[PDB]
């Protein structure tokens, strides 16, 4: 079955220079496959710490990732006003990933571009681009990730450099992932859309951190926001 991850809190308060640590607990073991991202108020998405610990690049040390089997966490000391932003857990040890419903924190060269979102009613079609640059595009995993309305991040699929698909179980059939690795361009087909299905699309980069199978999404597009509505 699906790996649940639960952050308990919704937001923390803190002051300015405090430390505070954000919970995250997997429903199974994941062997520390544990990834943390950072979204700011402006809903733009960073990667933050990877394999439990290890900081993404231009992570200052005030991060630390610590925890083991099922109970993880993330101490975040002195802190400033950059850190007030969303924090999200995801577990890559087994598919579907799955992320937590996130945490913010309350007071007291790499590009890539989507397009393609719109308006449609049940039963319509749309196709996303991510147009990608700065980086040897054909030689890294890209995936998809969808922000709900209500601000839940949902793996919708991902495909490796040669072409392999995997699918997120309740868009399998509906969405197609592919790839132009002479444009360097990640595109992704829907069709059949569901209300559910509205979202904001993320086109994120896989980095690869331990074989065969564990991957982090280092970096991420702004999105293209999809809406299905039956008005």
């Amino acid at each position: 079955m699906d790996i649940q991850m639960t952050q308990t809190a919704s937001s923390l308060s803190a002051s300015l220079g405090d430390r505070v640590t954000i919970s995250c607990r997997a429903s199974q073991y994941i062997n520390n496959y544990l990834n943390w991202y950072q979204q700011k108020p402006d809903g733009t998405v960073t990667l933050l710490i990877y394999y439990t610990s290890i900081l993404h690049s231009g992570v200052p040390s005030r991060f630390i990732g610590s925890g083991s089997g099922t109970d993880y966490s993330l101490t975040i000391s002195n802190l400033d006003q950059e850190d007030i932003a969303t924090y999200f857990c995801q577990q890559g040890y087994t598919l579907p990933l799955t992320f937590g419903a996130g945490t913010k924190l309350e007071l007291k060269e790499v590009k890539l571009v989507e397009s393609g979102g719109g308006l449609v009613k049940p039963g319509g079609s749309l196709k996303l681009s991510c147009a990608a640059s700065g980086f040897t595009f054909s030689t890294y995993g890209m995936s998809w990730v969808r922000q709900t309305p209500e601000k839940r991040l949902e793996w919708v699929a991902s495909i490796s450099g040669g072409g392999d698909t995997y699918y997120t179980d309740i868009v399998k059939g509906r969405v197609t992932i592919s790839r132009d690795n002479d444009r360097n361009i990640l595109y992704l087909q829907m069709s059949s859309l569901r209300s559910e299905d509205t979202a904001m699309y993320h086109c994120t980069r896989g980095a690869l951190v331990r074989l065969p199978h564990y991957y982090s999404m280092d970096y991420w597009g702004q999105g293209t926001s999809v809406t299905v509505s039956s008005l």
